[PDB]
């Protein structure tokens, strides 16, 4: 992924090290472009939501291990540079896998759809899928992006994948897609069990959120109000459809196949409606690109087919393979296979601890092995992820 190594200090160039302004809906922040369509903001997320940046906790917090609230985290350049280094390692670690390489490839190629004009012959960018990059003269220049890795808000361990919405349009649920703003930190991780056994490889945590940027970027995300089945332990919580697709594994069986049938067709007709909009396109808004460059971008995104007229169609086959890839190949469970790590086997493993970590030094954690370093004691029984055995790399907190 990252071609050049970046330092937070590194001078702004208005190209890949810039001060930037998020769709609001305010002050500029230093952000790094670590790859086409992917920016990292080494700041706490006090921007995406309305004044949801006070860092200070509210009334009664869920406390460790369900919440953490240090107001001071990601305040210092030294932390910010470590943060960037931290996300610049997990990406690569992710890229090193044939699956992560494909996923990231999916994310990069998944340009949000230029669905912003009221007139149905017109291709126009949705400004919410842009950032403003500050130029030498203090002027801003609309830029198109796919995914932003930003710092956590107040609750530091509240990692999520979110997106700006539309007055009418459900951009994550209509095949259009939307710029993603994942709120994440590689400076902490969750402990699970099966005495405090082990710890999550943050690579997996980040892989989870990217499986989200995936579905939301391709506009195939299940509505958050679709929860599921009651196969209770021998009085219990329920899990989101979306979250069950994404973790994968055994639990990705609890899902009514004829609700998956019923979606796999919903996002086919959505894709088809995209193919129509493009065919019916006579104008494009902007200086940037032609109606033909942008029609090929999206031909490329939605794996559309181009006849001799140059009319686009959705191949039911290419679609099924893409849908299978994003929805059921790209899963936390299948990542843990590739990473050769230990992870919660389900979503009902109440992480009983948040640990302080530093994945930056190649003595602590590396791209190839994570914590479980080869030619060390750690490379067996995931003794690298053991909170006990490897107490230096895992310091439980409050
Ligand atoms: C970022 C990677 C995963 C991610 N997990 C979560 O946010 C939760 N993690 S969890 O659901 O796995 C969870 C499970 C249990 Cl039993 C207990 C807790 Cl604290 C967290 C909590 C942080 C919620 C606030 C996710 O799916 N976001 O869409
Ligand atoms: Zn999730």
């Amino acid at each position: 992924f990252v071609n050049k190594q970046f330092n937070y200090k590194d001078p702004v160039n208005g190209v890949d090290i810039a001060y930037i302004k998020i769709p609001n809906v305010m002050q500029p922040v230093k952000a790094f472009k670590i790859h086409n369509k992917i920016w990292v903001i080494p700041e706490r997320d006090t921007f995406t939501n309305p004044e949801e940046g006070d860092l200070n906790p509210p009334p009664e917090a869920k406390q460790v291990p369900v919440s953490y609230y240090d107001s001071t985290y990601l305040s210092t350049d030294n932390e910010k540079d470590n943060y960037l280094k931290g996300v610049t390692k997990l990406f690569e670690r992710i890229y090193s896998t044939d699956l992560g390489r494909m996923l990231l490839t999916s994310i990069v190629r998944g340009i949000p759809f230029w669905g912003g004009s009221t007139i149905d012959t017109e291709l126009k960018v949705i400004d919410t899928n842009c950032i403003n990059v500050i130029q030498p003269d203090g002027s801003y220049r609309s830029e198109e992006l796919n995914l932003v890795i930003i710092g956590p808000s107040a609750d530091i361990i509240q990692f999520e994948c979110k997106s700006f919405g539309h007055e009418v349009l459900n951009l994550t649920r209509n095949g259009y897609g939307s710029t993603q703003y994942i709120r994440f930190s590689p400076d902490f991780t969750f402990g699970f069990e099966e005495a405090g056994k082990f710890a999550t490889d943050p690579a997996v945590t980040l892989a989870h959120e990217l499986i989200h940027a995936g579905h939301r970027l391709y506009g195939i995300a299940i509505n958050p109000n679709r929860v599921f089945k009651v196969n209770t332990n021998a009085s219990g919580l329920e899990v989101s459809f979306e979250e069950l697709r994404t973790f994968g594994g055994h639990d990705a069986k609890f899902i009514d196949s004829l609700q998956e049938n019923e979606f796999r067709l919903y996002y086919y007709n959505k894709f088809k409606d995209i193919a129509s909009t493009l065919n019916k396109a006579k104008s494009i808004v902007g200086t940037t690109a032609s109606l033909q460059y942008m029609k090929n971008v999206f031909k490329e995104k939605y794996l559309l087919s181009e006849d001799t007229s140059g009319k686009f169609s959705v191949d039911k086959l290419k679609f099924d393979k893409l849908y299978k890839m994003l929805t059921e190949i790209y899963t936390e469970d299948n990542f843990v296979k590739f990473f050769k790590v230990l992870n919660r086997k389900t979503y009902l493993n109440f992480d009983k601890a948040v640990f302080k970590i530093n994945i930056v030094p190649k003595v602590n954690y590396t791209i190839y092995d994570g914590f479980n370093l080869r030619n060390t004691n750690l490379a067996a029984n995931f003794n690298g992820q053991n909170t006990e055995i490897n107490n230096m790399n895992f310091t439980k907190l409050k």
